[PDB]
């Protein structure tokens, strides 16, 4: 069905919250995937856990990774001078590490963050993020407390302020908007989107309801539509990096074993 070459699939670190950063690359390996990305929110609290910027530089090479982005900083969208010293501690771990890009995620508190500050916010960060060369990447949240749930919208304000960055699509995001698809398809600038994030939901409840905590891997059961969402990138042309990134606390649960049949049968879900 979809030709999606294989090199295009990045493992996120959250499916696997057990793991040590080398035994997660290992296993990265082991499935012949060459794409992971990072995480300042692990058990850990660190990006590089207890290891320094070396060892994860020399880790992601002895096991032929490349580290395509840090997860994340919030707000990005309410840019004190807390957020800032936070951004630049999260930009040394970027570069530290040779990742490309770090993640942008916007205010979530049910709180309005007006276009101008965000558009603000996007020139003094892209500013900032040219000074480690490391890319940004704006991910709206779909919540209905987001101050930030179109990707649509947040590809408008990129282009306002004049800025390098690009969007980040997550599906379960997409999803929660649910306004979502009135423009998508003649709205959303496929160039324009830096990458792709995929998990599934099986969870029947309404979609107002749903947190992060539903996140899974694709299945058949899936609610949210990812081989359709992805079928839609393919057909408009999107040729980059999907990343898997599921949140449920089901995962702990989960083997390393267990964690490479779930990345098997999700890509293979994709390709069939
Ligand atoms: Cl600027
Ligand atoms: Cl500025
Ligand atoms: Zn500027
Ligand atoms: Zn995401």
């Amino acid at each position: 069905g979809m030709n999606i070459e294989k090199t295009r699939f990045c493992i996120n670190r959250k499916i696997a919250p057990g793991l040590s950063i080398e035994a997660f690359f290992r296993l990265v390996k082991r499935l012949e995937f060459n794409k992971v990305e990072l995480r300042n929110d692990m058990p850990s609290g660190s990006v590089t856990d207890d290891l320094n910027y070396n060892q994860v530089r020399n880790l992601a090479e002895k096991y032929g990774l490349e580290i395509v982005t840090i997860n994340a900083v919030y707000p990005f969208n309410q840019l004190t001078e807390e957020v800032v010293k936070k951004t630049e501690g999260l930009l040394r771990d970027a570069q530290g590490v040779g990742a490309r890009a770090l993640v942008l995620c916007p205010l979530n508190d049910g709180t309005i963050v007006p276009p101008e500050v965000t558009v603000e916010a996007i020139k003094r960060l892209s500013d900032l993020f040219a000074r480690y060369d490391i890319q940004g990447l704006v991910e709206p949240l779909g919540f209905r407390v987001s101050s930030l749930r179109s990707a649509v919208w947040a590809q408008q304000l990129i282009r306002e302020a004049g800025s390098p960055f690009k969007v980040l699509l997550d599906t379960f995001h997409h999803h929660l908007y649910e306004e979502a698809e009135k423009e998508f398809a003649s709205r959303i600038d496929i160039s324009a989107i830096g990458l792709v994030h995929l998990s599934g939901v099986e969870d029947t409840r309404p979609t107002e309801a749903l947190a992060d905590e539903q996140r899974i891997m694709l299945s058949e059961k899936d609610v949210m539509q990812n081989y359709q969402q992805v079928q839609r990138l393919e057909n408009m042309g999107y040729r980059g990096i999907y990343a898997f990134e599921p949140f449920s606390s089901q995962l702990a649960s989960w083997s390393e074993a267990e964690i490479e049949e779930q990345i098997n049968r999700s890509v293979s879900l994709l390709l069939q």
